Formats: C-alpha cells, structure tokens, sequence
C-alpha cells in the first residue's frame, strides 16, 4: 500500500543524486498514518526520482526499492514507505538529523579527561552499532561493498544507521578510484582480493569494517593510507597476494588502545576465513563500550 504522497511537505534538499533527489519533508497530520512526538514536526527523508527520468534510472530505482524492502534492523536504513503506484516514484525513510558520520565525527575531538567532544566509550558505541548492522546484513548474505563512515548516518544520541549513498558525491570523490569503462572502486577500504579479482564477500565487508573502525578512532580526520597514492594502494593489494612480508597496514590511531588495534589488524588478514565474523566484532566492541 502506497504512502499518501499528498501528506509529504517539502522542507529542504538533503542531496543531489544523478537521477534523483533526497528531500527533507514534513508529514502533514502525522498520527493519521501511523500503521511521532506530540506537537512536534515529524520529519522524514524522501528519495524522489525525477518525472523525466530515463528508463535506466527508473529500473535502478525499482531495484533499490526491492533491496531496501527487506532490510529490517535498528542500525540499517529503514523503508518507512513508498509511493510507486504512480509518478514520481518515492521512497521514504527516517530523518537522521546529524547527517553522515564522516562529517559528524570530523566536527568532534576526543575528550580530554583533564578538561563539542566525544568520549572513547561513545566512539566504541558508534563502532558497535555499525558492527551490529553488518552482523544483520551477514545473516541475510547481503554484501554491502562500500562500507565506510561516509555511508553511515547519525541521529540523536549517537545512534547510527548504515546507508549506501553511491560513489558520486563531490565531497568524497577522492575516496573512489576511477578508470574509463570500469566500476568505480573505493580502493582504500577494499580487501586485497577485491582490488585484484573483484571478489566482494562478507569477509571483504569485514575488512572494510576494519578500515571504518580505524576512521572512527581517527575521528574521521585522515583518509586511510592518506600519504600513499592510489597506485601505491593498489600495489599494496599486490603485496598481500604475494605474501612476502611487504604488505602494509593502517597505523594505530592515537585514540586506539593496542588490544583494539590487534582486532583491527585481524580484519585485514590475508586469508578471508581468518577475519573475525561480525558477531564477534560486535561482541568485542559492545563489551568494551559497556565495560
Ligand atoms: C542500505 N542502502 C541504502 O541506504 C541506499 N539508500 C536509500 N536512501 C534513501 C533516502 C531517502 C529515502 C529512502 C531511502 C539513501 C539514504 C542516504 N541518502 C541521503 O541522501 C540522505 C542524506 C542525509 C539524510 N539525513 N536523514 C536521511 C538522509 C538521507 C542517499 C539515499 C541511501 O543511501
């Protein structure tokens, strides 16, 4: 059943896609639709395909609706509703008022105990939620392929949801490696076997989670392998394959204790089956955040 499109009131533009836009909207007379807090503007985000969108654009949109429709977890973007029985095609999701996690964290510093900041335990809670979302995706045998902080959204009280913006945002253009006629590739987040053979699996999602964890512990203030060129990062993948002890790893963030760094290192294991499963990554971080 279609969400009543006429109840969607535009408020501002959140994003410019290639063929679509994402808008911030209010829902008029909110509680009439509940299958919202009293006296407050119920905001949602709406992804809308332009009425003059191509056949290809419309096809990709319809497939995204199918994919989103099954994702049902507290730390994954949720499909609240659709408007697809007529044009323009719409998808609706929760408004995450603090934007993408990379921008959010970039605007924070680790609290100095000696005295906006964020605590170490809170950093772990951020990471644990990401791991919980990926744990869910793993149980569906759903491979994300582009896990990074730029692809996570942040709501109130540091709640996190995993999304998938695509690779076209100007702000993150430097995170993607482009060759004519090939797939655009987030090489700095990619397991060696992804770079060399195009093989994306849950185990390469684990590797990307390691890099994402490294980002969180760096407070998003440096790009992974930031002093190496795209070419050297690709060459590094070659060194993982060759396995002659010449491969290199991201270094330990200042905010990251050695035990936690050793867990990161395990995510970057050459052998896929030796990378920790998400159920264990979550358990580790939630124990450490709790205690
Ligand atoms: C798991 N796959 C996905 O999430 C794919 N999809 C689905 N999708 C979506 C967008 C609206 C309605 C329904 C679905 C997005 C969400 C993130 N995007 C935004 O532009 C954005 C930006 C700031 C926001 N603040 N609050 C919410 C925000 C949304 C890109 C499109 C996405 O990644």
């Amino acid at each position: 059943v279609d969400f009543p499109r006429s109840r969607l009131r535009f408020k501002e533009k959140l994003g410019e896609g290639q063929f679509g836009e994402v808008h911030l909207c209010e829902v008029d007379s909110p509680q009439d639709l509940v299958s919202v807090r009293k006296g407050h503007p119920l905001l949602v985000a709406v992804k809308i395909l332009r009425p003059d969108a191509t056949k290809n654009a419309r096809n990709d949109f319809l497939k995204e609706v199918k994919i989103m429709s099954r994702l049902k977890d507290p730390n994954i973007i949720r499909l609240l509703g659709v408007c697809v029985q007529d044009d323009p095609l719409c998808m609706i999701t929760d408004y995450m008022e603090n934007g993408d996690l990379n921008q959010f964290l970039s605007a924070h510093q680790l609290e100095d105990k000696a005295a906006p900041t964020i605590s170490y335990p809170m950093l772990l809670h951020v990471a644990a939620q990401i791991a919980s979302g990926m744990r869910y995706l793993a149980t569906l045998n759903f491979v994300h392929r582009d896990l990074a902080t730029r692809n996570c959204l942040v709501g109130e009280n540091f709640t996190i949801k995993i999304a998938d913006f695509g690779m076209s945002r100007n702000l993150y253009a430097g995170d993607y490696y482009r060759v004519q006629g090939r797939a655009v590739l987030p090489i700095r987040w990619m397991a060696w076997e992804c770079i060399l053979m195009g093989k994306f699996t849950t185990a390469s999602d684990v590797w990307a989670f390691g890099v994402t964890l490294w980002e969180v512990l760096m407070l998003c203030r440096a790009q992974p392998f930031g002093q190496l060129t795209d070419e050297q990062v690709i060459e590094n993948a070659g060194e993982f394959f060759r396995d002659q002890g010449r491969q290199v790893y991201l270094s330990r963030p200042p905010a990251c204790p050695q035990g936690l760094y050793e867990l990161m290192l395990r995510c970057w294991s050459r052998e896929s089956e030796q990378r920790p499963p998400f159920s264990q990554l979550h358990r580790f971080l939630a124990e450490d955040a709790l205690n």
